[PDB]
This record gives structure tokens, sequence and C-alpha cells, in this order.
């Protein structure tokens, strides 16, 4: 509904990142409004032929509105790069939260998973699978709530896509890694992995090699440290089913006794 320009902003502190662009804290000059400016170089994009995933990323996040789904405001682009005007999440990533504490207690773990479910429950309702729920794509709002960002690798569902893969499978279901066709259940496997990683402090399928992990994932080989309670073990075991149709619906997850017992 309106076109901006790099001149309308005052870039600030580097929030971070790598490859195509660095996300900056920026300031809309007219309203003094705070936000994050994600800078992507065309040379990076073009050469990797991502044009469509950025057009997809920018189009979906372009509408979705949820408390837990980081907002995309619009964009613009000069000679050598494209800019994405994003919402700014005050508390950073959930990834640093985890490095910071090592592991989370059943309360945040129960909360993020809930917020995450309500978050996914929304995109699913619009046949939009995320397919990329790693803690690195999870941010925190000023109140500390989870906010799903980066809808790049996102697509509609059901889908068959096999896209030369990101480096890590750690968060992908047996169906996506095996190149096979998949649907919305793909985000439920991820939610299970993301839950385990929160409590144990490491992903359920972590290995040393790409091939080692792929083996561990496809045979769904995961064990529990002693401190993980039956309550969580249970939930994580219902999500980590090799066969998509056996994973729960997001209501059953928001209902799980363990989630209700510790979600604030
Ligand atoms: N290290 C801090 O103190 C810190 C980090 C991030 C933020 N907030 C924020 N909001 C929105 C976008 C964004 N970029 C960003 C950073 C890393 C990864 C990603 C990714 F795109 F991968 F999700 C985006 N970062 C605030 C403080």
């Amino acid at each position: 509904k309106r076109q901006w320009a790099l001149e309308d902003f005052e870039i600030g502190r580097p929030l971070g990142k790598g490859k195509f662009g660095n996300v900056y804290l920026a300031r809309e000059k007219q309203s003094k409004f705070i936000l994050a400016l994600k800078v992507l170089f065309k040379a990076q994009l073009e050469k990797a032929g991502v044009e469509h995933q950025l057009r997809r990323e920018v189009e979906i996040q372009s509408h979705l509105r949820h408390p837990n789904i980081l907002r995309l405001y619009g964009y613009f682009h000069d000679a050598t790069r494209v800019y994405l005007i994003l919402e700014y999440a005050p508390l950073g990533t959930v990834y640093r939260e985890l490095q910071k504490l090592s592991k989370f207690d059943e309360q945040r773990t129960a909360t993020y998973i809930t917020e995450l479910a309500n978050a996914l429950s929304y995109c699913h309702s619009k046949r939009v699978i995320h397919r990329d729920i790693k803690p690195e794509n999870l941010l925190l709002g000023s109140a500390g709530e989870l906010k799903i960002a980066d809808f790049g690798w996102s697509v509609h569902a059901p889908s068959s896509r096999r896209d030369t893969l990101c480096g890590t499978l750690d968060y992908l279901p047996p169906e996506m890694i095996e190149g096979r066709m998949h649907d919305e259940k793909v985000d439920l496997w991820s939610l299970g992995v993301l839950c385990y990683e929160f409590l144990v402090g490491k992903p359920p399928f972590e290995a040393n090699t790409y091939q080692e992990t792929y083996k561990r994932i496809s045979r769904v080989e995961f064990t529990f440290p002693d401190f993980v309670t039956e309550g969580a073990r249970d939930l994580i075991s219902r999500l980590l089913k090799h066969n998509p149709s056996q994973r729960p619906m997001l209501r059953e997850v928001l209902e799980h006794p363990w989630i209700t017992a510790n979600s604030s």
C-alpha cells in the first residue's frame, strides 16, 4: 500500500546473521517507529536461485497475522539489494535463550510449545506448512513470547517439493528427507523435536555427519535423559512417529496433560 526507500530509515545495531543479508535494528524517520531491516543481496539470491522462495516468503508472511508469527511490513530494493521491513523482536532468538541456559524447564518448554502450536494452528488453517521450525527461526517479543519468523522455506499444503536441502535435517520428518511427498504433519514432527531440544538441550537426532543423522531420523532413533519426565516423554513420543497420520492434531497437543499442567 506504499513504497519505501533506504532513505526512510536509519539503520542501527546489527542483530546479526549471514549469507544473503544482515538484519539491522532500524528507525522509520517519519514516525520514529522501531523495526528490523533484513538486507538481502541480489547476487546472493540470484546465484542460488531463491527468487521464488523470497517471493513466497515475502508473500505469505505478507498476510499472516498472529501474535506469534513475526510480521512482514513490506519491502523495497535499490541497485544491488532487496530490503525486507520486519517486526523487531526485543528479546532475540530462542536459540540464544537455549545457549544461555543450556536447557529449559517444563514451564517455558510447555509455554513456547503452546504459543508455537497456536501459531502453527493458524498457518495450517490456511494450508501453509512452515517446514522450518528450528530454534533459530524462533524470536521473542518484549513480553518474552515466541514469534515464528522467516517463512522462506515455507509452502502451501499438500506439497511434494524436494529442494536441495539446507545443511541440517535435524528438524525434518522422515518424509521430507526421503524426498517423498508431505503435508502439514511436517510441522508436528518438528514441534516434537523442538520440544525435546528445549528440555534436553540438544536435538533428539543430533549426529556428527549428515548421513549419520539421516539414518537416526529415518529409523526414528531417539533416547531420553533420565530427568525427562514421563509426561513430556509421552508427548514427544506421540509427535515423533515415522508415519505422519499418527502424529496428533494441534488441539490434542494444546490438550496434552503435560502441556496443560505446565503452560502458563
Ligand atoms: N542478539 C540479539 O540481542 C538480538 C537478536 C535478534 C533480535 N531481534 C530480531 N528481530 C527480528 C529479526 C531479527 N533478525 C534475525 C536474527 C537472527 C536470525 C534470524 C532468522 F531470520 F534466521 F530468523 C533473524 N532479529 C534482537 C536482539
